[PDB]
Formats: structure tokens, sequence, C-alpha cells
């Protein structure tokens, strides 16, 4: 990745915040977004900078781009592509009821269409979630479609701590509870999550909850939308050679 | 004239902005994104002005004229429910994108523009509001490198209604012989590509100061983008009739 100098940023509002992270709107002498890592552990930063590496070598219309990573002090900042609407998740629930179902699966064949070329490099994101698929377009005039970028995945899913993983429930796929086949389950739970208008399976539910339920293997809702049913049922399976490739899903 | 709306069909969302005696908001028709043009509690020639906009924009079409849906009257505010565009305001956008906006981009708009318009001038109608914050992008053409998509907005409270005041504050978009026809939205059109090659940063002030300005016959400034020089020097006159016609200003950009 580049090497941003902290004298080429200028750091704004807060937006939000990630996995030992703060994500913040900012400047690049461009308008950014920031994700400043907290002081870390060694291990913390290197799965930041490995994130950093990983986005920094691949381009694709639907990944979000990284300018580079600057080091402030104790801080580790990965510059990154500001994208006009921010997260999915947030404008679904805000939008609740008046999201068409043709525009979800322009969105579905959007992150299909990254995560296809992912797998093709055998690169694995480890983070699919709503959270993370931002929105470049709405698509809410006539004749027109959304348009997605699929952010970084922040810290490495292997640095983080079991409890970190267990919140990450219903996107984490259970084999990492204890490959790239972990983002077709994250697909998955994010088509589930858009089909509910931004309102996760097992949102309501305590760590201790969440754990019982992959611990006994249960299995995620069945979708209301009927389209997309079979496509989730068969990425949502806990046997991870038996959940289908980006190329069919597609 | 146009299309009763009635109230149980729309739902008002987010505050856009807000325009001569309105307020715009964005919101839903049963369903259809839509912006809601709200005219504030208004005496009833305001009213009829506004009514008079709503007929005007449902009785012609053209690709780069924004969509009346109709009206919908609400205790005392009367709504406007119009075309739904993605991006906004072109002057606002210019602005957040100053330096980088390339004059072929500029040019697209432009000619669009000058479409709506030789349209417009063909059936001799007036719109009397053309300026940056009336064109609205429908396309930026960036995400898909294709070019821009412009449409102009209805002009909203008819400008013979409007005080001296206000006539006063659309300066330098109003036409000089509008401060005391279709010739006016030449000078509307002139003032508009000066704001474009300005990247939404319009010529001229305090009122009294835009007054003087107009009064003494000063000439706006000549852009900076040597490719629409002539042109703005040709619709910035102060005689209406030596402006150049839509029809000759639209085969000039070719
Ligand atoms: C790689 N780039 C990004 O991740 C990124 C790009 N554009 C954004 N625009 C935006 C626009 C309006 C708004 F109100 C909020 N955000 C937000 C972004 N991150 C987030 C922002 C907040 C919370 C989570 C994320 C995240 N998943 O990192
Ligand atoms: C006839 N339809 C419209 O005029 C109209 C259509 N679409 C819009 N989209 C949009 C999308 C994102 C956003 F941030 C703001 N606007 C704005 C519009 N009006 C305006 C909005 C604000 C201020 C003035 C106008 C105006 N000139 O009336």
């Amino acid at each position: 990745f580049h090497r941003v100098d902290q004298k080429e940023i200028t750091q704004l509002s807060h937006l939000g915040q990630g996995t030992r992270t703060n994500v913040y709107e900012g400047r690049l002498r461009l308008r950014v977004v920031l994700k400043v890592l907290d002081p870390s552990h060694h291990d913390i930063a290197l799965a930041f900078y490995e994130t950093a590496s990983l986005m920094s070598q691949v381009s694709h219309t639907h990944l979000a781009f990284v300018h580079g990573v600057c080091v402030r002090g104790p801080e580790n900042i990965m510059v990154t592509e500001y994208v006009e609407h921010g997260p999915l998740d947030v404008w679904l629930r805000r939008e609740r009821g008046h999201v068409p179902m043709a525009w979800k699966m322009v969105v579905a064949q959007q992150l299909a269409s990254a995560l296809s070329y992912l797998e093709n490099k055998n690169l694995v994101h480890g983070n699919v979630c709503g959270r993370n698929i931002l929105l470049a377009r709405l698509g809410l005039a006539e004749g027109t479609s959304p348009f997605i970028k699929l952010s970084d995945p922040g810290v490495g899913l292997g640095a983080l701590s079991r409890e970190e993983r267990v919140e990450r429930i219903p996107w984490l796929a259970p084999e990492c509870l204890p490959s790239t086949a972990m983002d077709k389950w994250g697909f998955g739970a994010t088509l589930l999550e858009i089909c509910f208008d931004g309102e996760a399976p097992l949102q309501s539910r305590s760590p201790s909850e969440k754990e019982h339920f992959y611990q006994r293997q249960h299995r995620l809702p069945e979708p209301s939308c009927p389209q997309l049913a079979t496509l989730t049922s068969q990425c949502l399976t806990y046997e991870p050679t038996q959940r289908p490739s980006f190329r069919t899903i597609l």
C-alpha cells in the first residue's frame, strides 16, 4: 500500500465505529474516509496492514478504493474512498417497507460480482455484512439503478477475540467461531439482512444466545422474499464445502 | 391544467432546500420517489401564480424539463408534486466539485439546457427562473463515465407575482428589463453559463449594489472558459431584441 504522511490528511466529523476503529470523514491533499485504529497490539496493527495491502492490490467496480495508510503516533489510519450515501443497513432501516425487491436483487448481483472477483483470486474478505456495503448511488429515480461498493473488511478476522467473533454472528461463518468459503455464509446472511430491510436475524439476542444458536447448529430464518430462499439456504449451510461458488450464485 | 393529488397519495420525507416562498422536500407518491414543493401560506394571487407554473409544466413535455405530477392542497399549503432526480441542484454540486469539473462536461450541460429552452421558445413559453439552482442533475455521468443529464426545474412562483426585493435577489440571473417575453430566458441562460464556468460561484454584493449594477448598465464578467465568451456576451446584452435565439445558440454549441 501507499504510505500517506499525516500532513496530507485532515480529520473531520465522526461517522461511526468499527471493530477497534473510529471512522471519520476527512480530506486528502479529495473527500475521504479515515479508519482510525485504536492504540493496539502489533498483531492487530499487522491484521489492519494486511487489509490495506489486500484492498490496495485489487480493483473492481464494486469494491471500495484504499488510498493508503498513515501512521499518526500510536494510531494506524487507513485512508479510504468516501462513498456518497454511506452504509446500506442504515439506509434500509430508514426506508423500511419501501425498498422494492427488484432494487434488492440489483444489490445482490453487484455484491456477488465483487465476491466472485475475490473468489477467483483466492482472496478472503471475512466481513461481508450490510454495514460494509456502501451506497454510491441510491437508484430511487425512474430509469436509475443503485450502485454499491463493498468496504474494506477492517481488522482481519484472524486477529479478533472470541467475544468479537460472537458479536459478528449471524454474518460470521460457524467454522470461524472456534477460507473463501466463509464469505458465502457472510453473503447469505447479508441477503437475509437486505430482505428484512436491514434487520438482521438474532440482532435482539445476547452473546450467549448467539453462541448457543451456532453450537446447536440452528439454521437462520428463511427470507420473506421467495426469490432468495433457495440461494440463502444453500449459502447458510454449516458444511463449508457444500456452499455454492460465486460463479454459480452470480 | 394539472392533475389534483390527494394528500392521502403523498408522503413528505426529508427537507432538501428552499425556493422563493417554498420549502422543498423529498417524498413518495402512491410508489414513486418525488419532490414536493411546499408553498408558504400565501395570498390568492401568489397561489394562482404557483398554479400557473404547475399548469405550464404539466402541458409541456421534453427530456430536459422536469415532470410535474400535479398539485395537492394541504390546509393552507399548496404543494407541487414534481419529478425527483438523484443528484440535486447543479450549483451545489459544482461548488463541492470545484476545480475538477472538466470543460467537456460543462458543454454537455449547456447544450442540454439550450435544448430545453429552444423547445420553450418554439412554444412561446417563458420560464423566468433559469439559474444553476434550477438545473437538476439526473445523471453525473461519472460512475458509468458516459456524461451528465440535466432537467430544468419548474420556475416556482411566477416572476410576475414577486416583489421588487425578490427580483433584486434574483440578480444576476434576472433579465434587466424585468427589474422595473422569452427574451428574458436568454439572459438567465447566459448568467447560468457564467455560473457554470465559475464552478457554481455566480457574479455579484448587497441588494443596493446589485440594483446599481443594473441601473448603470454594467456588464457581467467575461467567463474564464474561452469557448463560451462570445455566447455569454451576446446573451447578456441589456437590449432584449439583440439576444440570439435558442435555435442559433443550440447550433453554435455544436
Ligand atoms: C471504505 N469506505 C468506507 O467504509 C466508507 C465510505 N463512505 C462512507 N460514507 C458515508 C456517507 C454518509 C454517512 F452519513 C456516512 N458514511 C462511509 C464509510 N464507512 C463507514 C461509515 C460509518 C460506519 C461504518 C462504515 C464502515 N463500514 O466502514
Ligand atoms: C422539479 N424537481 C426538483 O426541483 C428537484 C428534483 N430532485 C431533486 N433532488 C435532490 C437529490 C438530492 C439532494 F441532496 C437534493 N435534491 C431536487 C429538486 N429540487 C431542489 C432541491 C433543493 C433545492 C432546490 C431545488 C429546486 N430547484 O427546486
